[PDB]
């Protein structure tokens, strides 16, 4: 259909736009840091506190691993500072804050990842883009 | 990707709501007056001035029109009131007030229809749904 031209554009029609954060292997958790905290600061312990969620939730995250992976690997790599994470972390950042992650794309359809099963909580926002970068969404007044 | 359960719940991440206009052919018309004007009391005026700047525009919509209907019928039957209108009809009005018009849709890529070259232009809101049905997308607070 009828595209929008620019990323910028797309949000501004929101009334959103981006709050970019370092082009590293970081840029979720300071994604996520600032939605939660107005901030990206405290990216390691997000990182951290997200891993030590992961592994008290195995049962629920093990799945979520490319096979052949053992599950231990998958964790150790993404504990280490540096190390690009994925959609499992952004499930088990929501799930450990008891709230939602909202993605925003490029002329794709918005996707909503519920920490969850109640009604009204908080909603964060972010913008996933090229490689495995994602920036974070803030509002514009 | 993670799916919105509802369309509600999508526009209420973004801070919208839908506003409703009756399932009727009129409603392209109910729900642009809506964003233009905040109600939808001249839909007949705006279905009137659409097809007017259509025919005054012939070559631009003519590329529009489905084979081998002629351009004529085309927009005698779109100035019958109660005849579903459809994306042409939204280019026109667009273009006729030089403004933009953002198309939402459950689970799928936000729309925009550029009625001008602009760069910082009036921006209106609506809501595509089953058939050929439109509503109007107003802010929450």
């Amino acid at each position: 259909g009828p595209e929008f031209v620019s990323f910028a554009n797309q949000l501004q029609a929101l009334g959103l736009k981006l709050r970019e954060v370092p082009g590293d292997g970081n840029c979720l958790f300071r994604a996520l840091g600032d939605q939660l905290e107005g901030h990206s600061r405290n990216h390691l312990k997000h990182r951290q506190e997200t891993v030590d969620y992961m592994i008290k939730q195995r049962e629920d995250f093990e799945p979520f691993v490319e096979d052949d992976i053992p599950f231990e690997k998958h964790v150790a790599s993404l504990a280490k500072p540096g190390t690009f994470a994925g959609n499992d972390a952004i499930v088990a950042f929501a799930r450990n804050h008891q709230l939602n992650v909202v993605i925003h794309q490029l002329n794709a359809p918005l996707w909503q990842i519920r920490g969850t099963e109640k009604s009204s909580v908080r909603e964060l926002h972010i913008a996933y883009r090229y490689g495995e970068h994602y920036d974070s969404v803030r509002r514009i007044n």
